[PDB]
């Protein structure tokens, strides 16, 4: 997906793919030929999202991502 959503009881999360990217690059979610990363709550709460944000806007005051 350019965009995509994943729904969670702790509030649904937007995740960017093309959005991101048109900042990001690819190589900074991903590295070395990019393919489907391991989402869970251990890969998503460590680097994965929870570090690159808080040198940006929008999420960091840990009700970002999860709205509702
Ligand atoms: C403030 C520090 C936050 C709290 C409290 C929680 N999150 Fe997150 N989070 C993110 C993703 C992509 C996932 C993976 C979904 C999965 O588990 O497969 C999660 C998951 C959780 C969960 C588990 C699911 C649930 O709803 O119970 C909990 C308990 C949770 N999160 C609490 C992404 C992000 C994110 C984007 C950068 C931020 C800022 C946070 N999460 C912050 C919090
Ligand atoms: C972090 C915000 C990302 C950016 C920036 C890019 N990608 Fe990505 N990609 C990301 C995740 C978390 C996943 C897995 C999603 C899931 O929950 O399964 C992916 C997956 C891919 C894949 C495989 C699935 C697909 O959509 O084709 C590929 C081939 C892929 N990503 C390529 C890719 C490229 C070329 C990017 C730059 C334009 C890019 N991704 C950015 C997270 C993120
Ligand atoms: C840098 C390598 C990033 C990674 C890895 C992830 N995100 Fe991100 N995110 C990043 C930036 C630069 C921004 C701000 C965009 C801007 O225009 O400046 C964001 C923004 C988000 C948002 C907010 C979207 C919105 O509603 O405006 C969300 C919901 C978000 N990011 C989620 C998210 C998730 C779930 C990630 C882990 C898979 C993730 N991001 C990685 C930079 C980077």
């Amino acid at each position: 997906a350019d965009v995509v959503t994943y729904e969670n009881k702790k509030g649904n999360v937007t995740f960017d793919h093309k959005a991101h990217a048109e900042k990001l690059g690819c190589d900074a979610c991903h590295e070395g030929t990019p393919a489907k990363i391991a989402i869970d709550k251990k890969s998503a709460h460590k680097d994965a999202c929870k570090t690159c944000h808080k040198s940006n806007n929008g999420p960091t005051k840990c009700g970002g991502c999860h709205i509702k």
